[PDB]
């Protein structure tokens, strides 16, 4: 806005509105032009383009086509079967992105009205959606902001920039004016919108409405809203151009050769019985190159996908998104919340005698010196714990008494020991914080404050009994520490019990001088004790990790040092680093990131962004709002349990036991789902390619075709629709998780599945021609019969030979798969049911049919699967 950029009172002139009061007319003249403070979802969701855009995909105008020949053609039962395939297939896609659409709700329940403005020079108090620029509003400790602004008055008031920095802690305002051009975390001179101010008063000018602001920024980027198609989706699509164009060249190639027969045959020859015969090729042919079933059995084999992950309390709304993980290069994390906890912690302390390395067990055990800092610590601290143990107050000062709990002491034996009736005045200067305390019969008055102005009225040390003040050795080492623990980045604070007054009835602000400081104390909101094996686990699986936060630069990059993610000697950025930088030299800074610091949101959607041009597909986790538009943007988005439902509505994978291992544990999950479809996918494709070899063969020497509709129909959706599935339940193996990640360019049958799936495909239609030839000089009835079995049969044994193209079923564990089995078993019955005298006619079986006829079909089918497990040795291929 680059208002913290102007002046105080120079923005006011700028707004053109006054600062003591806003006429009835200002409010109607502004509102006319700059609208409501309110923000409405533009989605118009008719659900009509959702019906029309599943014919944008070329597997279903193949079966539209196929189904209305097949109406004209008198076969009305296999084309309605046709039209309820395409409507369930339909119905998976349609409510598959139905969901994954951004909770505006989520987002507009912030929104915090009812806010105190000066309207007209009288005080009044109104809703936030009525408030426009120039207005003056009143900000008060405990409501929420409605809109950001310029503050022309500081009562001493903190707010809590969470949604947009992404920390919890109370941050100063500062009304004076700051001439100079930073980011947008330490805007001090101005508020935004969402923000809670925990202390203090102010007033303030609103510079815009719900619009064109913060949170409306964060808006707009989730209100595009568009997620990129998955992997699978993204090679199944390119797949699918490439099999809807096999149709109509054999369409044509039907149409054409069936009328070649009509020029060298005797006395001509019958041209609509021609005609006719193309067009039942031609439909033979269009079920059969179309696995009706692989939208219904993908849907399953991710089916099986997030109930793996449900069992590590990690949902997944979206079922796409798994087998996105698998093939992830890049994972960004938020700092705040995810990496950690959010809880802030002591990870060391300073005392002027004791300094153990670890701290130590219990109060009854160390028993070094007398723990005055231990005693006044819990104090000074403004923090409570509830009977439920949640956290309420400052961030900062939770720290003291949670990890006093932490030691075997308990946060309520300390402080009912001790009772202290303080003015506990305000910190708008020096950071000082006053208490009466009553230690047998003296006096105290316990003090803390930042080690570099606490310091400053200091005036005694003491280790091992008092030493009041020293000058050498004392004032240095102090330095030396506070130092050392601000390069870690540590939050040091100081606490000064101060005797000074004595029985006084209160204490005075020029009687704050002669403080005498026990001890120091870092504190930091450390990483989760689950995330730094993620990193170890990522970087041997692959995968590229980059933390993007809206912190400290000294913390953010402090955090990931112990954690491994950039090198020993690396360098982060700043986010106005990244607002004056230019996407074309980004992309080759992209490689060398490594680790962010103070970004905005709009930063974060940059990063994911620009991965994605990169050519590597990603991933983000987060748990603010200050991530859903990343989440969003990226592949897949992953928020954290204790997040708010921003993030949680606008991700696809939400975590709800902050186990940041279980990220990890999902790749290693979608390498394998996706492991499974493609050899799920390859024995659907090969059994159908068989059918189609078998097909074009009773063409080429003009065979009555050896399958019919609802035949091959009922092969494709109902009979391989349970071996599929079975395929899917495959182990996973352990050299998956070493491979490096899929590529987002390689097709779905790459890394020699193509030849397994061109091999099993062929040996099934060979087969089958043999059989429809046996069956042809018995009976033309027959040889549809014979060629139809040998189909349905060697397509259900395929499955052994289709569990691992690099491997045989014998020695790969015959029984390992209980659902394989169960399947071969399960599609011999599905087959047995054509043999009834009730459905042998439905099925185009003749009533001659025998059983030394089967015999020789299934003898057939046998054969093929055998030869295909003899084929699967032959060679050194398929390893890639
Ligand atoms: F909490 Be995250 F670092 F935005
Ligand atoms: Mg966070």
């Amino acid at each position: 806005a680059e208002i913290y950029r102007k002046s105080a009172a120079e923005t006011f002139t700028q707004l053109e509105a006054t600062e003591k009061g806003l006429t009835t007319s200002e409010v109607t003249k502004r509102q006319e032009k700059y609208g409501f403070n309110e923000l409405k979802n533009k989605k118009k969701d008719p659900l009509w383009k959702l019906f029309l855009e599943t014919f944008k995909d070329p597997m279903v105008i193949v079966l539209v086509i196929a189904a209305l020949v097949q109406l004209v053609l008198g076969e009305v039962v296999e084309s309605l079967i046709i039209f309820l395939v395409l409507i369930v297939n339909s119905i998976i896609s349609v409510v598959q992105t139905r969901k994954a659409e951004s909770s505006l709700d989520a987002l507009r329940e912030m929104s915090a009205p009812v806010a105190k403005v000066i309207r007209d020079g009288s005080k009044q108090s109104i809703h936030a959606r009525e408030l426009v620029p120039g207005d003056v509003v009143i900000l008060d400790a405990g409501d929420f902001v409605p809109a950001d602004g310029r503050l022309f008055e500081s009562g001493s008031l903190k707010i809590d920039e969470g949604m947009l920095t992404g920390e919890s802690e109370a941050v100063e305002k500062y009304i004076d004016t700051i001439p100079d051009e930073v980011g947008l975390g330490d805007r001090v001179n101005m508020v935004f919108s969402g923000s809670l101010v925990v202390y203090g008063r102010g007033m303030f000018v609103v510079t815009g409405t719900a619009s064109e602001t913060e949170i409306g920024k964060i808006a707009g980027l989730l209100e595009t809203a568009e997620a990129k198609q998955t992997p699978l989706q993204r090679k199944l699509e390119s797949f699918s151009k490439k099999l809807g164009l096999g149709i109509l060249a054999l369409c044509v190639l039907i149409f054409a050769v069936e009328a070649g027969r009509v020029l060298l045959g005797d006395n001509s020859a019958d041209m609509a019985t021609a005609i006719l015969n193309a067009f039942m090729f031609a439909v033979a042919v269009a079920v059969a190159a179309i696995p009706e079933a692989l939208s219904s059995i993908v849907t399953i084999v991710l089916a099986v996908g997030t109930n793996k992950m449900a069992k590590q309390h990690a949902i997944i709304r979206k079922l796409p998104a798994v087998e996105t993980l698998g093939s992830t290069s890049v994972i960004c994390t938020d700092k705040t919340g995810t990496l950690t906890q959010n809880k802030m912690t002591v990870v060391d302390y300073y005392l002027p005698d004791g300094t153990k390395e670890n701290f130590p067990e219990s109060p009854e055990n160390w028993s070094e010196g007398e723990r005055r800092l231990i005693h006044i610590a819990v104090l000074c601290n403004d923090s409570n714990i509830n009977s439920e143990g949640k956290e309420l107050g400052d961030p900062t000062e939770v720290a003291l008494i949670a990890f006093s709990n932490k030691n075997n002491q308990d946060y309520n034996e300390i402080r009912e020991k001790f009772i202290r009736e303080g003015e506990i005045p305000f910190d708008s200067d020096r950071k000082l914080m006053s208490t009466l305390h009553t230690f047998n019969e003296n006096k105290a008055m316990l003090t803390k404050g930042g080690p570099d102005v606490m310091f400053a009225r200091c005036s005694y040390v003491f280790l091992d009994g008092e030493e009041k003040p020293m000058t050498e050795e004392i004032l240095a080492k102090l330095k030396e520490t506070n130092e050392e623990f601000s390069n870690q980045a540590l939050r040091v604070l100081a606490y000064g019990y101060k005797r000074m007054p004595a029985d006084t009835t209160e204490l005075k602000l020029e009687d704050e001088q002669d403080i005498v400081l026990v001890g120091l104390t870092a504190m930091i909101d450390p990483p989760r004790e689950a995330v730094y094996a993620s990193i170890e686990e990522s970087k041997k699986a692959g995968i590229r990790t980059v933390m993007i936060t809206g912190d400290h630069k000294t913390t953010a990059q402090a955090i990931g040092r112990d954690i491994g993610l950039m090198d020993a000697d690396d360098i982060a950025l700043t986010g106005q680093e990244l607002d004056a930088m230019p996407e074309e030299e980004l992309d080759k800074k992209l490689e060398h990131i490594a680790v962010y610091a103070r970004v905005s949101p709009e930063n974060k959607i940059r990063i994911v962004k620009a991965w994605q041009k990169k050519g590597k597909i990603t991933a983000m986790t987060g748990d603010g709002v200050n991530d859903a538009p990343a989440l969003k943007q990226a592949d897949i988005g992953v928020a954290m349990g204790s997040g708010t439902d921003v993030a949680k509505d606008s991700a696809a994978m939400i975590l709800t036991d902050d186990n940041f291992v279980s990220i990890v544990d999902a790749v290693g999950v979608g390498r394998t789902v996706f492991d499974n479809i493609k050899k799920s996918i390859a024995y659907l494709f090969a059994g159908n390619l068989g059918a189609i070899i078998a097909i074009l063969f009773a063409l080429v020497l003009d065979w009555i075709n050896p399958f019919t509709a609802l035949q091959l129909l009922f092969i494709n959706l109902v009979n391989d629709s349970l071996p599929a599935i079975a395929l899917g339940m495959e182990k996973a193996e352990p050299d998956v998780m070493k491979r490096k990640p899929r590529d987002i360019n390689e097709g779905i049958f790459a890394g020699g599945t193509m030849r397994a799936v061109i091999s099993r495909g062929v040996l099934i239609g060979i087969a089958v021609i043999i059989s429809q030839y046996i069956g042809m000089q018995i009976s033309p009835e027959m040889s549809v019969a014979m060629a139809f079995t040998t189909l349905i049969l060697a397509r259900t044994l395929q499955t052994f030979a289709a569990r691992s193209n690099v491997q045989t079923a014998f020695g790969a564990g015959f029984f390992s798969n209980k659902y394989v089995i169960g399947a071969v078993l399960l599609c011999f019955v599905l087959y047995g049911i054509t043999v009834l005298p009730g459905a042998r006619e439905i099925f185009s079986i003749p009533a001659s049919f025998g059983l030394h006829e089967w015999s020789i079909a299934a003898g057939l089918a046998l054969a093929a699967v055998v030869m295909m497990e003899i084929i699967k040795v032959v060679q050194n291929k398929f390893f890639k």
